[PDB]
């Protein structure tokens, strides 16, 4: 049935990092309240991006924090 | 199909509070990193239950960060 394919991939998108698609989200912004994988946090302070990729709002690694589910 | 079904069942309680299971996760606590609705986690704030239902570690209003998704 379809329209629970599409709820599938609806809640599927809440959970995973929208940056990668690939790992849970796992990691919040503290300054913005955006969550995303840790790695993709990471590899953008990696490459002095400082900006969260939803709002712009500027962070660093401080502002970091684990998060469950 | 089941598995279907069982997917999107385990999909949806990542994404709803664990408390109510009527809200979207959208609160996370800084000190432990477990994430409930804001609702549940005022409620607990009303009722002087200062430690966290998942872990037990304790925390504040201060403690409590907006998150999204
Ligand atoms: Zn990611
Ligand atoms: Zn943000
Ligand atoms: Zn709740
Ligand atoms: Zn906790």
């Amino acid at each position: 049935d379809e329209a629970l394919v599409e709820e599938l991939a609806n809640f599927r998108t809440l959970v995973y990092c929208s940056l990668c698609s690939k790992n849970w989200k796992n990691m919040a912004i503290k300054t913005c309240g955006h969550v995303f994988c840790e790695n993709c946090c990471k590899e953008r302070l990696a490459a002095r991006m400082r900006k969260c990729p939803t709002c712009n709002k500027a962070f660093s690694s401080n502002d970091l924090l684990t998060v469950h589910l």
